[PDB]
């Protein structure tokens, strides 16, 4: 069991795993937060904190808005919504952990401690302060890897924010703040030709939000190991005439995260270039660890932190105590994080209906309520065993299971 406490939003603060917290630096008032697992926290609040550019929840000027956007400044403003948000997110982590692939991914994420690259002197290993949160009581700072937070103004923009050396792309990693909601999901079409056409389909089938969360956690895995691909390296889509009409550009990072046939649109040569780039980053980390002869702070010993990063990066260690990067082990970890952890593989483990490509067109956004077990379960999602929803993905079929879905906006035609 991944989350061994059944938190309620109104549970009293204890300063340990239910607490008021602040983000170092950041303006922000303390927010009630919940530690659901080692290194992983949930803040059931709309994100007005991580980006100074984004404090308001009202829509920007309409000329500013993308077509696939959805605003509702009232969402997640009440205690009952935050209770259901917290319970919904924990339920989705348990659904992910109930699969072997999700257990692997979540183990990688917990082991993926952001590197202690904060020192200005080679002989000292030091934390980077923005990979911590401040737990209020006086305050005490504590390292963490992942925070799930409510969305900012655009509810369906599930961006990842972090503070930063380009930490998500230099091998170091940084604490990831994932904007996410378990209370909404997207509709897609069961025919591929319809799903990849911007003019057709109303969104008959609903994405299982466990797949959406797993998709975001895959990105967070890349980012915590500092191997995310530069967002400006993109596929200028020439396989979908409507992508080419609209000139839609999709980053290699997305195509990698979806996996399946999409990842083959990254050419072998540019993939080798990324692989060599990140291999060299891991070598620099080994070199940094070898120069460090003392540790800064009171939380852990030098030899404990060297071993934490040996385990994170799969470093080899010679009989003199010196670390190095073995290409066979680097390739195994890199492939694990980039080719084994993919959306397409999660669909296989969950046995759900899902989009077949990232290169489609979104159809609709639905309100959902996955907290009741009569609606959704850790092991079956919407497709509840021993009911009329168990077969043929009937629980994801928004026409059969219509009481579980409220369509809020249509995107077809926009
Ligand atoms: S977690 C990295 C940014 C995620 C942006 C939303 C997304 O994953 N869309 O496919
Ligand atoms: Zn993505």
């Amino acid at each position: 069991q991944f989350v061994n406490k059944q938190f309620n939003y109104k549970d009293p603060v204890n300063g340990v795993d239910i607490a008021y917290i602040k983000i170092p630096n950041v303006q922000m008032q303390p927010v009630k937060a919940f530690k659901i697992h080692n290194k992983i926290w949930v803040i059931p609040e709309r994100d007005t904190f991580t980006n100074p550019e984004e404090g308001d929840l009202n829509p920007p000027p309409e000329a500013k808005q993308v077509p696939v956007s959805y605003y509702d400044s009232t969402y997640l403003s009440t205690d009952n919504e935050k209770d259901n948000y917290l319970k919904g997110v924990t339920k989705l982590f348990e659904r992910i952990y109930s699969t072997d692939l999700g257990r692997m991914l979540l183990t990688s994420i917990v082991r993926g401690i952001p590197f202690w690259g904060g020192s200005t002197i080679d002989t000292e290993l030091k934390v980077i302060d923005t990979n911590c949160i401040n737990v209020i009581q006086s305050y005490r700072s504590e390292e963490l890897n992942l925070v799930i937070i409510g969305p900012s103004a655009d509810i369906i923009q599930f961006e990842c924010k972090s503070f930063g050396l380009n930490l998500t792309r230099n091998g170091y990693g940084s604490t990831q703040y994932i904007r996410f909601s378990p209370d909404f999901t997207f509709g897609f079409e069961e025919s591929l030709e319809v799903d990849t056409n911007p003019l057709l389909g109303a969104g008959k089938f609903a994405t299982d939000p466990a797949v959406t969360l797993a998709h975001e956690l895959i990105h967070a895995g890349h980012r915590l190991y500092g191997i995310a691909i530069n967002p400006n390296r993109v596929f200028k889509v020439n396989t979908n005439a409507y992508y080419e009409m609209s000139g839609l550009e999709v980053s290699f990072e997305e195509l990698r995260t979806f996996g399946g046939h999409d990842a083959k649109f990254i050419d072998s040569l540019q993939e080798n270039e990324f692989r060599l780039y990140y291999y060299n980053k891991f070598k620099d980390i080994a070199s940094t660890l070898n120069k460090a002869k003392s540790i800064v702070g009171t939380t852990a010993s030098l030899q404990y932190m060297k071993n934490v990063f040996k385990e994170k990066y799969l470093l080899s260690e010679d009989t003199s105590g010196k670390f190095s990067v073995d290409k066979l082990k680097f390739d195994k970890l890199y492939k694990m994080l980039t080719e084994i952890y993919t959306e397409d593989n999660f669909v296989k483990f969950f046995k759900v209906l899902n989009r077949k490509t990232y290169l489609n067109f979104d159809k609709a956004v639905f309100k959902i309520n996955i907290v009741p077990k009569v609606n959704y379960t850790i092991y079956d999602g919407f497709n509840l065993r021993n009911t009329n929803l168990a077969a043929n993905f009937n629980g994801q079929n928004t026409e059969i299971n219509n009481m579980n879905f409220t369509k809020l906006k249509n995107f077809t035609g926009l």
